[PDB]
């Protein structure tokens, strides 16, 4: 019955009506152990969440959970895994292998993708969940 | 011919004459792609470097490469993966899922283990190497 921290991710893409997100399941919380590292990119064998797009690198970025000091809940860190295209966390540009700790609500922009991320705090630190929502509108 | 960043790790343990480091190869640089994450612990299937010790958690900690902003070389981040035992980076205690960016030279203490870490900068950012040395003396 222990609440689980969930990272709500509202995503958008102008060509999303082409099935770019066909590999992604929406409104479905997927439990991940705190040992796991969530990866995004076009490669199905390397990434848990994949996009059918040539402009997407094999691995675009990774999200990993961690505990901030003097905090009893899970937070998340992002790291750009793309040599080619940058990764915008709000107003900040993340080059190849740059990393940042994520706030509770932020916007991810890589290429033409737009991700709105919102962290809902739970009690558990052994696991976390992910949920996706598709936006018909652009996010900015 | 491109130089590769190497993390030199001098390790010590009072019971190291029992074969705790029998699974570890010394004076051998092992190349790792910058996508990899190096893990330490007793579990052979989850960790690349393993110790035959009940007091060692399944996964003790992880080392992952990243690029500091305004820097053209690889750096490393550590994250304690042990619920049970803390992880000392120099004078700092890292609890469960706490993380820190490593300096060029630091000391790792978990349980009765002692790791001296020294980063030798290379040119490559697509890969990094690891090398181990066993110390007959304690490190502090």
């Amino acid at each position: 019955e222990e609440t689980v921290t969930c990272l709500q991710m509202t995503i958008y893409h102008p060509g999303q009506q082409s099935g770019i997100f066909k590999s992604i399941r929406f409104c479905s919380k997927e439990k991940f152990p705190s040992i796991e590292v969530v990866k995004f990119g076009r490669n199905s064998n390397m990434c848990q969440y994949t996009f059918q797009d040539k402009q997407v690198s094999r691995i675009q970025f990774v999200l990993q959970p961690f505990k901030q000091f003097n905090s009893s809940v899970l937070s998340f860190e992002i790291k750009n895994m793309s040599k080619k295209t940058s990764l915008m966390v709000d107003n900040q540009e993340l080059g190849y292998l740059n990393k940042m700790d994520l706030p509770y609500k932020c916007m991810l922009r890589f290429g033409e993708y737009q991700f709105l991320l919102q962290k809902e705090d739970g009690e558990s630190v052994e696991s976390f969940e992910t949920q996706f929502i598709m936006s018909s509108r652009p996010l900015l």
